[PDB]
């Protein structure tokens, strides 16, 4: 078993020891003498070589070599030599170092993406944008579900549309634009909007559903019930005026669902009739105050989670979480949506006080 | 003067009272009576009305009305009637500007009459330009001298397979024109290899500085911009971490240098150099997008003058394998060699 | 009317645009297009040219050309061709300096040549001022001192050889000025000013340089005299550590040395026992002077004289007494502008007659 | 250890307290009780006297005498009696100045006689500096230049006669400095610095006076070389009518010319048709100079060299480039204090904090 140093590993002196690696997977080491030894070990693995062959060129004592090795190995600073097979720039090279640095065989990862089916449930700004990122990263099959046509005002949000495209169907244009970007992938269309809960029966099985159509406000409740019942993984994305929302990513039997922690606000009108008519009116007039850069942020983090989910190389960020990114301040909130045994949508079980008999 | 209720205000009964608002501006009103009173007053304005006419129409004592009115005005829930007037493609943004208390017509104008330079059309700048083009920025200037590689197709969301071989600059111009034929775009076949290259880059409302090579590009842009009085914004990544560096504005925010610090076996020192010499960034497409988008957001805010850019005095990092957004200080330093007063005056009368 | 570009004009790309000029008169032009336009037009004038011919030659529209021309003219970056025409001129470095101030160097030289300066006290500062003036072509100097060169003076008085200890200050500096400039005429007057009346011996001159470090109130007599004689003068000296120059007095135009003086309530001291002790300590006073200070004062004082006679820019000394520190970097200015109620140059003086016509 | 009152101390009633000192070393004391006490005790020291011997003569609280003593001592109003042995001297004028700054005047002169100073470039500034340094007692002077005296030099370089045109500058300066002080030695080196590498030929000295004005970038060279060769220097010159002097670079203990910013280098245009224009305009350039400015830079420069060598006071141009305006009362200093990160004399890089999490 030959190991090799990742081309993404950086080193610098800092604190009472040093830093190994860069970005998310960066490690900080206390003992300056250990830090030296890690550098020493790392050097030996610059060329793909077995544990014994690398050791044979080290100066440090065999014992410390075993420590550094395990360290560098577990952190993914040195990786199996196989994980390095080149190919002719392979289009997805700029993504291979990323997978390596998380400890995955980049070839396994791409194969999974190539073999995945992903449904875009709703093709406004967000689904639009997720599908590009997914196509562009090698998702094999994409199913575009929508029934609207490209309007005038859509051109601010939906980064794929020309002035030339007003009037045409959303899925039509997204479909041609994804084919321009990657002709090795297959894409289908379904002329459908979820107007009633039962419409969901018409949506096909896939590895995951991307669920982002801001209307109806309660689409997620539907999608959640349906997906729990139908054993179907989904991830949700959207916005609330100027906050970008994404998550949960729901995985049947392995995570919580949208109702588990009964997190988000219940909607009510008024008990007094004369003020309820006023509320009904005000809410009928409602249009969201959106901002395209927020659109984009939710969409990209969302697409990121899908890639991890199907590529099986890292824990997606939005397991058990609804996540809000603020745009008028540096602020990220996370709502807990971990599995609840007592959820009224998934799991069969009730919540009770102890009854002490004596 | 007429006021009108913004179309972006929602209401819901909640807890001891209820909600008025929606997004980053939602408000819980705990006192039921006051909430009801707010609805009662908000209702006068679905249809434009002066303050005094609305006081007539509502049937609550002037004492209470006056609070509810200030509450509505102060949060921009009601806004001047003028701010509402068409068949306009930017009209979804208009609500956003309204909700910030601006006048959407003036914000569009400011964007129309602005000029933005993208310095580095590789990925982040790529993406930033689209967002800016589609929000109605009047003129973009594209500054790259590289060719579209096959391998760039992963990060640079504007390009077809067809496009490999062609000039980065040139493709994105036809795309921005397809998306917005009203705006004008220019190309400058230039990469920045010496400090001196920046003299070729024109004067603009702001500069977007994305490109990853050379490692000390910001340094020159900074030096240049401090003495050129040129506002600029930095953006980029560090492996899987998206970064949108400080937005610098002439003698208001302090520069990329202000917060810098003095800083820190020659057999191991030889090895660290070598290893680092071999560095290739482990980079992740959805990251470019996050940084590009927040960077583009600060630009619209900067030109639109409707709320504070997040980037003032701060370098922001968004993680991707973790939910984490850290902010780093880049506020002004008095003793800073680049933007600090190096002069002293020794003269005086009586 | 030919204009021409001054040889003291420099250009550099800087910042949003660039610099034009260099020195006291340097300018930063923030708009690149206008800077570019300024040099495009400056280029027409390297060889002499009318405004008209330069307009044709430059290929920028009339509107822009007109600004650039004015910009170049206003700052004397371009100057009348007449101011330039050599054959082989000794003063031609200064000529650039005058040009840069907007003057006609020939007229400035003339005014210098046809002037006459009295150095009233040829001990160090005066010593130095005279060389500087002789060197710039002041046509006639009159040296006024009755002292002998002592060995100790060699520290402050730059013109003197060890050889010269013994001879008359006046006499040496006269030969030294002729060595430097055989063009000019120089006169001596073996005279120290010992009481007011001595000043009647000092001749009329375009200006008087008043340096002598004693008697303490020499300035006062010179003031009295010059106010009533209509004689312009400039004071110069030191206070230990500190070089001092000005005011430069101009009859009618400026303040006199008296104008800003004040009643001084704290006369000496209260307690008689200590008052005579302060007097005793001060009686023993000897100034701690520093040679380079002599030079600073003398030089600025000489500069004001050349400007006064040359009429090309304002002397700094007008209405001001200036002090330059030496153990600290620091320049202080003190007010000496006109006072209406001043004994020396104010009125007597009232008229009580009128005719109803 | 006997103490004596400096012969340069003056006293006056002023404000709430009084003044003790006169000159840059002048002190303002507020409590009039303390003031009179200071004068009381000063009187006691007019005669060279030990602390206790002076005390007997004093009619004030023994504790109060101790404060005044410490005041007058720290400020150099009283000085050790040893500091008064001189001769019947030539440098006696300078001696009170050194006393008043708290140095043994004799220590200081010895250092001056034992110093070697290089004048790198003998234009107007170098010229004038050498005279001042010579007449102040600098033991050895090394004049480096390869020019001949021209016609037009006589306006600036206050040592040259009309009979000297044609001769080498160092030749004439050397004769003129020997007339002024034959107790000193002077060498010549026929050398102009045309390339950076010519600096290897300049001898080692206590300090270099670097005053030559061509090329504009002499100082850059001299700075690099001096940093590398461990060589103190001080720089002086002019920008048209502004007189510049400083930094004085001291190897261990000071900033260098590049420790901060100025100019960053000329830039021309990035458009070719405009670069050719600026290229031509700049080739025609001659400075607009004013001799009185020369003198100011030269004098303050010499002053700093005297302090540096005599180790008696802080030179003014440490960590500073100083501009003295001549068309107005204006002095600016640019900060050139030491940078750890300087790319000429620093061993360290500038980094942002990296926060792990
Ligand atoms: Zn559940
Ligand atoms: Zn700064
Ligand atoms: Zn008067
Ligand atoms: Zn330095």
């Amino acid at each position: 078993m030959d190991y090799i140093l990742g081309r993404y590993v950086k080193i610098a002196r800092y604190g009472s020891g040093g830093l190994v690696g860069g970005g998310g997977k960066e490690q900080y080491v206390e003992n300056l003498v250990l830090w030296e030894n890690i550098i020493k070990t790392a050097y030996c693995f610059i060329t793909p070589s077995s544990y014994t062959a690398a050791l044979e060129t080290a100066n440090i004592p065999e014992k410390d070599f075993s420590n550094c090795f395990r360290f560098l190995k577990e952190n993914f600073f040195i990786i199996p030599g196989e994980y390095n097979n080149s190919t002719e720039n392979n289009r997805y090279s700029r993504n291979f170092l990323h997978y390596q640095s998380y400890g995955a065989n980049p070839v396994l990862v791409q194969d999974k993406l190539k073999n995945a089916k992903v449904v875009i449930l709703g093709c406004g700004g967000i689904g639009n944008h997720v599908s590009v990122i997914l196509a562009t990263s090698g998702i094999g099959e994409i199913i575009l579900i929508d029934n609207d046509q490209i309007e005038n005002t859509n051109l601010t949000r939906q980064v794929l549309f020309s002035e030339d495209d007003v009037g045409k169907n959303k899925t039509e244009v997204i479909k041609r634009e994804l084919l321009k970007r990657n002709s090795e992938i297959s894409v289908s269309e379904i002329a459908l909007n979820i107007n009633d809960y039962t419409d969901l029966h018409k949506v096909p099985e896939a590895d995951i559903w991307v669920v982002s159509a801001d209307h109806p406000f309660n689409l997620i409740n539907w999608v959640n019930k349906y997906c729990v019942r139908a054993n179907q993984p989904y991830i949700n994305a959207g916005y609330v005026n100027d906050i970008a929302v994404f998550g949960p990513l729901y995985v049947p039997g392995k995570t919580g669902c949208y109702e588990c922690q009964k997190v988000v606000a219940d909607l009510y009108g008024s008990e007094k009739e004369n003020i309820d008519h006023k509320i009904k009116l005000i809410n009928s007039r409602f249009k969201p105050a959106t901002f395209a850069p927020v659109n984009n942020v939710a969409a990209a983090l969302c697409a990121a989670d899908v890639i991890k989910f199907i590529g099986k190389y890292s824990e997606p960020l939005s397991l058990n979480k609804r996540i809000g990114i603020w745009s008028d301040e540096i602020k990220i909130h996370s709502q807990n949506m971990g599995r609840s045994p007592v959820c009224s949508v998934c799991g069969n079980r009730m919540l009770e006080h102890h009854h002490h008999h004596h």
